[PDB]
């Protein structure tokens, strides 16, 4: 069999920018390999969040199809995002290719798959991975409702924290990322 | 095709007794059908919550197996549960049966299945159906975090709320019960 | 291959209740064999209106199983509708029976089923077998926007017509049935 | 899993031209990312209307070869809307492309597929993605009955409507768009 | 594998009555073991004809159970008909049973089938087994084309005929039956 | 899903020369978006018929490389037939191609296949596409039964108009074509 | 579906030299379309027989490809035999190709195969297509049994004759050729 | 889907007789409902060590049949545990039943399935459940490695607790149990 | 079918490197053919270990792009790990292949996968091949309990022992491996 | 998943009369849970061998039901062996019941299965399980081929001993067994 | 379907160097076209026994590219053989390819697959195709047990044999090859 995604999640709230994954590789069906990966980076003079949710090959190379076309755009997401997404749905090695990206900056975020789809989450939630869904509706979830009682960094924290606990591919060690 | 789960939240929090379900009747791939149905009732003189999943027939059906066996020993959840599935095991009709039902009284609360299990949640909440772990990762994920913030009855109500939200087969018409 | 369901639509607008039905018996994948068949009965001294899916002795069958249930219960369709779920739910040879009941009265109306469902619907109109939705979509359409317009009658006739024109499984010659 | 189709509604009625599509954005098996997206644009100094049904490279993508094309013979959709077929079915990665293409202009209408198929309904109403079916059912429902009691743009919003009422996949946030 | 349908073809024109069925018995794939049977007997004081398609362990079986039936009612076949289904429906062995009956009389004209269905074919041409369609496709092209100048009788002759000729499970030996 | 094909009958009788084909267009399982398409049309100066099944890219495209190539041998069918297989057997794009294509000229009459077979009916009838067979079998069934009585042009008419009767991927609206 | 191989047979005894072929054109499932074609040429200044078993694209081609190979090496069979192989287990549009080749000379007798096979019968009798091995069996049956008894020339004959008995594939119009 | 098996592990050491098991109640593919239950049981005053792996109504049940024929022969497990077979084995509802079951005594140690098999380990550890193998591979390799280095209780303990470390399907809350 | 997977095992303990695999090649479904092979090699003036799972093409094939990319960076397994990945992952011929790739040095160490990944185990023990997680439950259990008790090499060796022992994809001659 | 059959060879030769098993007990796709296994019995006051395959209350079982029916027949094998197959094959639960059951005698040989075949080796050798093939390639290579050289007894043994080696399922400890 | 493997069996005993292989050609799932084939060839001058498996255009092939190689390296076997995998399992159409092929020479002995794998029996004996591992069980059979008693070619010869004899895919005429 496969390794499993992980899980990575974004969150936008009371304008601070946050990004959340877990660590869990879940190789085979069952197994474990191993308990911590960096698979959230910061891109472009900590100026975006991009979490992948991939191989670090599919990883790494992604990133930087993003970097390169964020300065051919001088800080454009949507721009960026899209024209990357012409890209990722050409390419034959990538466009074949499961995960997602997320992508975030000081304003705004998106969705961006393999299969050339770009995607604006009304409420300044995305999420990808393993458990996405569960810290998906932890986030939401949160937001709604402990907006005032919680921050933007914390509410993501939190939101794998609780996949974790549902969620058999998602691990309780989470990187965090924030922009500024 | 089939009719899809309803979905259905139980949970437990600050001595509070809690049951939240959605009305989504989803028929066929993607048909709905109504936009309403009670599946949560009152049983044993308001004694206990129980929501089922399924249908109305077997709905009712499971209910009063429940209640003969519950007065069958004088207010002992755990006890009728088990000897409910031992009976919903074995029976032909009910063995095959897909969903669960969440039981819950004053004190303390469980799944329990065709196939014959008996659940304790650790931690109070207890969810099936449609949209399940979504509600499921609400509970959690509010009771965790705005614990003293909210409610039993509220954060149920959320829950399904949040499901609706993520959730095709789950809706905004929301049933809400609760003991004393 | 099998025989298609025949598409059946019953509706309930400004007091009056209405059952339109095709007769379109579509063999096999493609084949033809009959344009007409009747369903659509006239139940209990024309108090009733049911028309049923599927096969005439499944048909006949089911029908009269409603009848004595009827009698047994002067009147209550909800009940007898419901003591036939549990009937058809159980029965070897109904239970796995494809199609589903439509069932009205003077007042109400009820989606029954093998399967031990039963259903009501909100706005007043139930639709079975094989163009259904596509008549559930004329349907729901005609009254939300010519309820004044036209009529109970006439929005069922309609349903089935807009059916046979989207629907390979649908055809033009239609039965339709009221009550008083 | 992948993203569910866009549902989108063109009709054509009394002189009006008219193009309805939701916004759900409904990902995987069930859950749902986003709920308004814009695939219904203008063309060609708003002289046509078209709504695709896909992913937005997908979509940019295919409507600038209709553009291009449209100028390449100075107003005829049919012409070009050939035309595209034809490069749409040979091209590798949009020829195996799920989704259809709705074209209409002043004057007339057009279904366009991946496939190379290129289609006029007889009576004004096209329709693709998601809920389709269910909205062509309502479409042609509405104009048969109440062409005299409403509009155009009308007629089509009320198309989707009643979709998204029926259908999972389709939702409430409607975008709208005619012709002068 | 299993031995194939014969196939069978009643018509009723200009008030003759007639029944033709092949005798091809394709057996396995492609294999065939004879080239004759008898499965369209005359039954109760050459009043009716029936053919059946399938097994004579079957065959006859079924044929009795039909005529039991039409003395237990003085000649009204729709009565048996329908009385049989029932049976045939019911019983554990024979509602399994993939073929159908064909029976007719001086009058009128019967589809009957194993899973309960009686059925009535509005221009009095019924037909079953392997070129079924083939064959139906013949009837009602004649009847409608050359009613006047051929006649029941042949018109039946004429269907298999045709069926064999495009029909690997459809051969030239033709058995042929009428009433008086 | 996919469209469905068009269905096409050529036949050549008492030396007149004729192609009947439906319009109706019927999309995924069920569904049918128009009533009306030309997929018969005239090639060669009036001399040749040729009906394609297929998508109106295929279709035209097919088309002209058989015009191609019968001017490229000046009135050769059976040549340019072959020489056309070769074509598409060889072509990636066309030779994937499910349908099939009738020619036919004042004298004689071909099927040619993406698969690179070429086709000679014994005895003047072809035909393609949904109902196909239905028509053959109403086609050879005339011929056989009423040549004096009727006509080219009116037996092929027929034969659609049988098949639309049986078939449920064919309809009554019928294009016809004969040449002189 | 496909068309359906043509049975071919040949057989090399008491130095003559022979090869059977039916003529039925089996189209899908059942269908058959033609009752005739000549798919066994004589081939060489009629020094070989060949029969292919395949479409007349196909067909032709390869038969060409073993003509210039043929020559390219002055009367061996064998070699050239091979160097088909080759060239067809090669070729990308040949090698997929599901029929194989007979191919036999004055003195000697082969199988050639897409695959890159090629076979010697130890016995002389070598056979493709539908029917087969029904006819090898009666092949090979003949010669053991009567071959003092019967011919060449004849024994190929009515191997395919006995075929198109068992065989719903084959056909009774046959095909024959020998060498001097 | 279905819940998992719990993880089980028995083992035999320097005459400490010993069963660890986890509490991780995985539902579904992903979702966990619970992480502590109770399918380790001491048996028969405290002499026999049994843990299933199952449903609790599954568990108590076969617990007894074990126990009963436990009684039903004054100590003698293997004797038991093979009754006990023969009982499962057969038994309806027991037979297709999936997890098995370990039963250990002061003295010895068994697998027993539902298919009738009953097993018994060389080397003195016993394992069964989800994460089985992973901790069946620590068990057999502490023994081995460091039987002098620990005890019975703790060789098992571990077990368990290496397991939940490679497999998604176990968990770090481990019940241990021993006899004396 | 295909040759089965080699056992390989790799542990680091107490400043020791090491690598076991089993010479076990088990073809098809059970056979096995050799009972011996070395896929652990030494690399890079013996300052790497490596061990591939797969067949002796591949496994010498990345071996040496390993190679070149270690000296292509004067150390960096990491780094050249990934390069390797990349072209691992966008090869044709080896990104699909199944197996990955065990890369250790003095200091840390390495999963490297046909798919683009790069692993790094948190507590120094990785594992490939057929009874992988056997030896990997035994290696994390040996090191966790008998980690003082016994040696890098020791550990690794038995990880390979315990494998062979649950598996019958692993045998018993085990080659070893360590740096200085 | 299931356990894997035992394997198991009976042979006779110079009127010795044997019978070899392994006892590997391999469960699931590819652990073994045991190294030994007796499934070999002696029956009958030393009178028979026979071996079974498979589970032992599925052994003990059958066992009796051949003993039983071998004392009521005074010693006839073939003649309890059958009356057993009869009871085999229709008792409800055995019927179904996969492996073989190998008997044999003083005299003579036989394989009893489940299916109601009884079967009687030409050669003296018998063989049943997981390796079996492989061991009666062995038995059957012997005899022929060192029946001098070696024994009945020895013969056997060797079989399972080469079984092993090529066979992951089959392991070295055998036991054997033989009559005087 | 296809052509079955041949089977082929290397051995090398008290340095005599053998290799037998059946001639048997089945085709198709039972049928069998010749009794005789030769693919055991003696390569560089007598120098090398190999037998392909396979089709003789594939079998042909591969063996020059042995030769090439083999001179390219003055009589390393293990060298060639490695460098032919590298060729072959590049090569899109041979790396694709089922069989594989046996070399050995006056020293050693080795599998080479199409896969890339190259493999060394640890005691000299090889086999392939069809029957395999009967005559590997046959072979490893007797060197073990007759070793004295026979010899290299003799062992072989009878490998065969046996194979023949439990197996329908092998077949009695035996060729047989040796090295001097």
């Amino acid at each position: 069999s496969s390794f499993h995604a992980t899980t990575i999640f974004a969150v936008q709230h009371k304008g601070r920018s946050a990004m959340s994954g877990d660590g869990q590789v879940t190789f085979g069906q069952a197994v474990v390999m191993k308990h911590t990966a960096r698979k959230v980076r910061k891109l472009f003079n900590g100026k975006v969040l991009a979490g992948f949710a991939g191989s670090v090959a599919d990883a790494f190379t992604l990133f930087e199809k993003f970097e390169a076309k964020l300065e051919e755009y001088n800080g454009n997401l949507k721009r960026a995002a899209v024209e990357l997404a012409k890209e990722w749905r050409s390419d034959k090695v990538l466009r074949k290719l499961e995960a997602m990206l997320i992508v975030m900056n000081q304003d705004t975020l998106l969705l961006v798959s393999g299969t050339g789809e770009v995607i604006e989450p009304d409420d300044g939630i995305l999420a990808i991975g393993s458990g996405g869904n569960y810290a998906l509706a932890a986030g939401r979830a949160l937001k709604k409702h402990a907006g005032e009682s919680m921050s933007a960094s914390e509410i993501a924290r939190a939101a794998l924290e609780t996949a974790g606990e549902i969620c058999v591919y998602t691990n309780d060690q989470i990187i965090l990322e924030e922009l500024e």
